[PDB]
């Protein structure tokens, strides 16, 4: 379903895993509802402190 791939790609962005990222989008996603500001904020929260 949608949310499984959504969370999988969320973790795939949090960690590097470029092959996992490329295969996830190669499956085909929406890219219209995956880019909400709260997802953007929680991705930004993964920045290293140091």
């Amino acid at each position: 379903r949608s949310f499984h791939l959504e969370a999988s790609l969320m973790d795939a962005l949090l960690n590097d895993r470029p092959e996992f990222v490329r295969l996830l989008i190669s499956h085909g996603l929406s890219l219209g509802h995956f880019l909400t500001p709260m997802r953007l904020a929680q991705l930004y929260s993964a920045a290293p402190s140091n």
